């Protein structure tokens, strides 16, 4: 399979580390130049009109969307599903967790972070307390609990640990979110793939300097 | 099971018309008036600390985000699965559509018109063009397709009737979408929830009155 992506975007990250976790090689990784336009040419539209990165291209089946990329992974490549369980209530709960990652967490990031990096446009205070109220519901759902989305280290561990390595390298203060700084120092130690990740993560802060 | 929801949430909905799909009745529906901050309360933060609708309550195991709870729904309660398919490229495609429906089409919808119908503020001619780009990609995915995500009728299709029902009675005109407008047309006769929905959205057609 093709995977097409940037080191320096989370949901790519979160697909890198996915595919670490499972030992799933990619036998090309195309870097797309999105300054250049290249998801806009004629090739990569007929794989993926919605011209977004990651995108996965396997064996004519073309897949975008990050989170649902990394259940297909675990899915169709896992040697075990213990990133994302056969079991209803625990894949319902790592769901609520990966929807709550796009729509909530990450989601109150880009919109804080991207129109003063790409739009050179002043730091808004209402969307910088949407990122701590994500912030705080992330706090609350990790209390007592080692991992994000049940007894396990699970897809949601990975998803946020995208996420929240973005925020980190972005220079946002979360320490005071205790259990969110205590998850996140363990999951780094569990996860195979947090070099690269930490590394793709250097490159994406290229856009505060 | 109970569900916590509104009549006129585009998320709760999706949900409804799933119950309905799959011929499930909730034990108990409970109207939440966020308005009195009801979501507040210590009762439904037990259950939902992230305090929204809608949430399920199935024997002690609390859920949120309607596209966890329509997923969760088809794989405990489904007599088949017809709506979300056991084949790994079949539920990766309805995941990418679901995905696509949270963060891109239903996001343009709340992104323009949240601040005018609850912050009284002036219609956004970027936040509208982002509405455009989200149903060119629909029209898009549609195209040669009778369904959304797949050969068959599935979640996917739900999901899209509950936010393009919401841009209907908005009164955002698609009708130059050609294929959003025929597979919309189409979906409405094959959703046995559909009346239930559309009088659901003449609920939330009265925040424009
Ligand atoms: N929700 C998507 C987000 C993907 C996304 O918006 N990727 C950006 C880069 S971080 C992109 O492809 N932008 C280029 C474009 O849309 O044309 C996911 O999780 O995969
Ligand atoms: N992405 C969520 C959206 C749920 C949501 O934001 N619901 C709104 C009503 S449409 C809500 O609960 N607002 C009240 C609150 O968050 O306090 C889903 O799909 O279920």
């Amino acid at each position: 399979m093709d995977l097409y992506y940037r080191p320096g975007s989370a949901p790519c990250r979160s697909v890198l580390m996915t595919a670490k976790a499972l030992g799933v090689e990619f036998d090309k990784k195309t870097i797309i130049n999105t300054r250049a336009r290249e998801q806009f040419t004629p090739e990569y539209l007929k794989i993926n009109p919605q011209h977004t990165i990651p995108t996965l291209h396997d064996h004519g089946f073309a897949l975008w969307e990050s989170r649902a990329i990394m259940v297909y992974l675990v899915e169709k490549y896992g040697k075990d599903d213990k990133l994302f369980p056969k079991d209803v209530q625990k894949q319902a709960l790592i769901n609520q967790r990966l929807y709550f990652d796009m729509g909530t967490l990450y989601k109150s990031f880009s919109e804080y972070y991207y129109p003063q990096i790409f739009l050179k446009k002043p730091a808004n205070e209402e969307n910088y307390k949407k990122i701590e109220v994500a912030f705080e519901f992330l706090n609350t759902f990790l209390e007592g609990q080692t991992y994000s989305a049940g007894g396990d280290y699970s897809l949601a561990d990975i998803a946020f640990l995208a996420t929240v390595s973005t925020f980190d390298v972005a220079g946002f203060d979360f320490k005071r979110y205790a259990n969110v700084a205590r998850w996140y120092e363990n999951a780094k130690k569990l996860t195979p793939g947090w070099e690269e990740n930490w590394a793709g993560c250097q490159e994406f802060r290229k856009y505060f300097d």
